[PDB]
Protein backbone atom coordinates (compact mmCIF):
# COMPACT_ATOMS: atom_id res chain seq x y z
CA UNK A 1 0.00 0.00 0.00
CA UNK A 2 1.61 3.22 -1.21
CA UNK A 3 1.72 5.25 1.95
CA UNK A 4 2.32 8.27 -0.24
CA UNK A 5 -1.11 7.72 -1.74
CA UNK A 6 -2.27 6.36 1.58
CA UNK A 7 -1.68 9.96 2.66
CA UNK A 8 -3.19 11.19 -0.54
CA UNK A 9 -6.57 9.83 0.52
CA UNK A 10 -5.88 11.70 3.72
CA UNK A 11 -5.19 14.49 1.29
CA UNK A 12 -8.29 13.93 -0.89
CA UNK A 13 -11.37 15.98 -0.22
CA UNK A 14 -14.53 14.45 1.17
CA UNK A 15 -16.06 14.34 -2.31
CA UNK A 16 -12.84 12.77 -3.57
CA UNK A 17 -12.98 9.71 -1.41
CA UNK A 18 -16.80 9.62 -1.56
CA UNK A 19 -16.81 9.21 -5.34
CA UNK A 20 -14.09 6.62 -5.33
CA UNK A 21 -15.94 4.63 -2.67
CA UNK A 22 -18.86 4.18 -5.02
CA UNK A 23 -16.61 2.50 -7.57
CA UNK A 24 -15.43 0.11 -4.83
CA UNK A 25 -18.99 -0.63 -3.82
CA UNK A 26 -20.01 -1.26 -7.42
CA UNK A 27 -16.83 -3.20 -8.01
CA UNK A 28 -18.38 -5.46 -5.42
CA UNK A 29 -21.93 -5.50 -6.80
CA UNK A 30 -23.68 -8.35 -5.04
CA UNK A 31 -20.47 -9.40 -3.25
CA UNK A 32 -20.99 -11.35 -0.05
CA UNK A 33 -18.03 -9.78 1.75
CA UNK A 34 -18.27 -6.58 -0.25
CA UNK A 35 -14.53 -6.50 -0.66
CA UNK A 36 -13.03 -6.68 -4.14
CA UNK A 37 -11.81 -10.16 -4.80
CA UNK A 38 -9.93 -10.86 -7.97
CA UNK A 39 -12.99 -11.67 -10.02
CA UNK A 40 -14.87 -8.79 -8.37
CA UNK A 41 -12.00 -6.74 -9.75
CA UNK A 42 -12.06 -8.74 -13.00
CA UNK A 43 -15.75 -8.00 -13.46
CA UNK A 44 -15.09 -4.29 -13.79
CA UNK A 45 -12.11 -4.86 -15.96
CA UNK A 46 -14.36 -6.83 -18.33
CA UNK A 47 -16.84 -4.01 -17.82
CA UNK A 48 -14.04 -1.89 -19.33
CA UNK A 49 -13.21 -4.22 -22.19
CA UNK A 50 -10.43 -5.92 -20.25
CA UNK A 51 -10.24 -9.66 -19.73
CA UNK A 52 -7.77 -10.39 -16.87
CA UNK A 53 -6.97 -13.58 -15.20
CA UNK A 54 -7.09 -13.77 -11.36
CA UNK A 55 -3.27 -13.90 -11.31
CA UNK A 56 -2.99 -10.45 -12.82
CA UNK A 57 -5.97 -9.23 -10.82
CA UNK A 58 -4.45 -10.51 -7.59
CA UNK A 59 -1.29 -8.48 -8.04
CA UNK A 60 -3.52 -5.42 -8.33
CA UNK A 61 -5.26 -6.35 -5.08
CA UNK A 62 -2.02 -7.51 -3.43
CA UNK A 63 -0.65 -3.95 -3.36
CA UNK A 64 -3.14 -2.79 -0.78
CA UNK A 65 -4.00 -6.26 0.43
CA UNK A 66 -2.53 -5.66 3.87
CA UNK A 67 -4.57 -8.40 5.53
CA UNK A 68 -3.43 -10.90 2.93
CA UNK A 69 -7.05 -11.72 2.30
CA UNK A 70 -6.86 -11.33 -1.46
CA UNK A 71 -9.56 -8.69 -1.26
CA UNK A 72 -9.51 -4.96 -1.49
CA UNK A 73 -11.79 -3.04 0.83
CA UNK A 74 -12.62 0.67 0.55
CA UNK A 75 -9.37 2.35 1.65
CA UNK A 76 -7.40 -0.29 -0.18
CA UNK A 77 -9.44 0.59 -3.30
CA UNK A 78 -9.25 4.29 -2.54
CA UNK A 79 -5.49 4.51 -2.25
CA UNK A 80 -5.27 2.82 -5.65
CA UNK A 81 -7.82 5.34 -6.81
CA UNK A 82 -5.62 8.33 -5.98
CA UNK A 83 -2.65 6.23 -7.09
CA UNK A 84 -4.35 5.61 -10.44
CA UNK A 85 -5.12 9.27 -11.11
CA UNK A 86 -1.74 10.52 -9.88
CA UNK A 87 0.76 7.78 -10.85
CA UNK A 88 3.51 10.39 -11.08
CA UNK A 89 6.27 7.80 -11.43
CA UNK A 90 6.32 8.03 -15.22
CA UNK A 91 9.98 8.14 -16.15
CA UNK A 92 11.69 7.21 -12.89
CA UNK A 93 11.85 4.65 -10.09
CA UNK A 94 8.77 2.53 -9.50
CA UNK A 95 8.13 -1.16 -8.93
CA UNK A 96 6.01 -3.00 -11.48
CA UNK A 97 2.74 -4.42 -10.22
CA UNK A 98 1.97 -6.25 -13.48
CA UNK A 99 1.53 -4.08 -16.52
CA UNK A 100 -0.99 -6.60 -17.71
CA UNK A 101 -4.31 -4.92 -17.47
CA UNK A 102 -4.03 -1.36 -16.19
CA UNK A 103 -7.33 0.06 -15.01
CA UNK A 104 -7.65 3.81 -15.60
CA UNK A 105 -9.01 5.80 -12.66
CA UNK A 106 -11.95 7.50 -14.37
CA UNK A 107 -12.45 4.90 -17.08
CA UNK A 108 -12.87 2.20 -14.46
CA UNK A 109 -14.77 4.52 -12.19
CA UNK A 110 -17.18 5.46 -14.96
CA UNK A 111 -18.00 1.80 -15.43
CA UNK A 112 -19.35 1.75 -11.91
CA UNK A 113 -20.12 5.45 -11.74
CA UNK A 114 -23.16 5.47 -13.98
CA UNK A 115 -24.64 7.57 -11.21
CA UNK A 116 -22.17 10.41 -10.71
CA UNK A 117 -19.51 9.87 -13.38
CA UNK A 118 -17.87 12.63 -15.36
CA UNK A 119 -19.01 10.67 -18.40
CA UNK A 120 -21.02 7.45 -18.50
C1 LIG B 1 -1.23 -2.43 -10.66
C2 LIG B 1 -2.20 -2.17 -9.69
C3 LIG B 1 -1.83 -1.99 -8.36
C4 LIG B 1 -2.81 -1.73 -7.41
C5 LIG B 1 -4.15 -1.66 -7.78
C6 LIG B 1 -4.51 -1.85 -9.11
N1 LIG B 1 -5.79 -1.78 -9.48
C7 LIG B 1 -6.89 -2.03 -8.78
C8 LIG B 1 -8.06 -1.33 -9.07
C9 LIG B 1 -9.21 -1.59 -8.35
C10 LIG B 1 -9.21 -2.54 -7.33
C11 LIG B 1 -8.04 -3.24 -7.05
C12 LIG B 1 -6.88 -2.99 -7.77
C13 LIG B 1 -3.54 -2.10 -10.06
Amino acid sequence: MDDIYKAAVEQLTEEQKNEFKAAFDIFVLGAEDGSISTKELGKVMRMLGQNPTPEELQEMIDEVDEDGSGTVDFDEFLVMMVRSMKDDSKGKFKRPTLRRVRISADAMMQALLGARAKGH
